[PDB]
């Protein structure tokens, strides 16, 4: 895959906020900290309300490429 | 051997394609570039902000394995 | 592909109208123009009304084998 | 296919009526005419009615293994 | 740690006639004992019980499941491998 | 596998409680006992009511990776 590697690699190093849409329709958000041939490591640091104050929770989840339908970043970018 | 050309045709000829996903989602745009396992689809979305229409370029990396069918706008013959 | 490549070559060369059922339910109709190891190119003249006249549209769609469940030809076929 | 081939090759030989359940919940009944590495030619000997006349078709649909969840034969069978 | 786990787990599930639940991705639950498996299918035997003319009838049911349609396989009792 | 095996292996070594989301929507909780190229052996210790007292039931599923949506660890995990 001579395009997928650059593209992710780009999105990761430039810390590009992305939406990962899953085949089951679930939308993940956040940044590609890392990836390999079969998985993306995706960190999202969304805000949260814990007992009437604003906490920010950083859950990082490994998402299987084979369950991703599309990867639509927040801003377009190009490869080396 | 059929896939690459059909794609590579649509890419260079930059014909707008409708690519239906397995879940039924219909994505439209132009094939900027494709890979063994992914298609980079380019589209210019239209948004309404403060009355007037504003547009920008959205680029989607689409996994081939979530795609069912690809319907181009106009039929195309291979090279 | 002892059974597949013939059963499509026979379907392709003999221009048999085929139903393609997709895993997701939606049914495609039309003739196999051409296929490779992962895709089928299915061409189909349709029947459309625009401005009170039956107009026919020839639509060609590359359909990923991996979204296909079953392909049912219009008339029984044989191979060598 | 130490197990899959023998088993499939059995049910074609002994012309064993099989139900094939697809991943999407579809159930096909029929006899395994042929199969290869990725596909199964399922012959269905199905009666039906057309406008108050019994009409018996014989349809040979090619099924992609990747759409099959389970194949359930009508009689228990075994192989070497 | 490549393909060491799948066989041993299955292979001791089969060899020790352990009852297993097989959950298909589509949400179907299949119960039975693993008779055998290759790289791509497991052969699941169970005994089905129907009623014919108001008397019990046991039948042996043996179905070939594709692993690519299996989500998870949960034995009825803990097992361990070599 | 330069990210997946490491990420998995430290989830396993540090007995991190993990939630495994399936493509079909099912959430599986537990911890990675072992994992393969294609399966995760996931152990779950849950409390179950037996005869008016509470008893922990240990359950161990072999999960197929290809049915896994996403792997959400209980807490952050940094690899070597």
């Amino acid at each position: 895959h001579s395009l997928q590697d650059p593209y992710l690699n780009t999105l990761r190093k430039e810390r590009v906020p992305v939406s990962i849409y899953l085949v089951n329709g679930i939308k993940l958000q956040g940044q590609i900290e890392s990836f390999d041939q079969f998985v993306i490591l995706l960190k999202n640091t969304a805000e949260e309300i814990q007992n009437g104050e604003v906490v920010r929770k950083v859950v990082s989840q490994m998402v299987y490429k084979h369950a991703i339908s599309t990867v639509v970043p927040s801003r377009p970018v190009r490869l080396p």
